[PDB]
């Protein structure tokens, strides 16, 4: 019944816009309309040795969140909408017909197969 909001973002302050966001999300209490948040990066495992692991990912989507939110109200999304607007990561929208950018069903398993839900 939700659906994917992915927003554009600065490239490198995305990583940094997670935390400053994610804590506006819980400070104002708007986890009853988030639920999920996966970053567009692949996952890749590497080991060479016992004890000692490193795990990196590459970014598939520069500045880009997919976010799990729900903000199918009426007319207009709810405050989760301002609180993003309005966080320190965020610089602006895509530009194109409105602010957001809400993903499709079978983009959305492809971008979260990815990401490390699916697999």
């Amino acid at each position: 019944s939700i659906e994917w909001y992915a927003v554009h973002t600065l490239v490198g302050q995305e990583e940094k816009a997670k935390a400053n966001l994610e804590k506006r999300i819980k400070a104002f209490g708007l986890q009853d309309k988030i639920f999920q948040v996966l970053i567009p990066t692949e996952e890749v495992v590497e080991l060479r040795e016992g004890g000692k692991k490193e795990v990196v990912r590459k970014k598939l989507f520069p500045g880009y969140l997919f976010i799990q939110m729900d903000l199918g109200d009426e007319e207009e999304p709810n405050e989760a909408w301002e609180v993003v607007r309005g966080t320190p990561g965020i610089t602006g929208f895509v530009g194109a017909g409105m602010r957001p950018v809400p993903l499709s069903p079978d983009e959305v398993r492809h971008i979260l197969e990815v990401s490390g839900l699916l697999g």
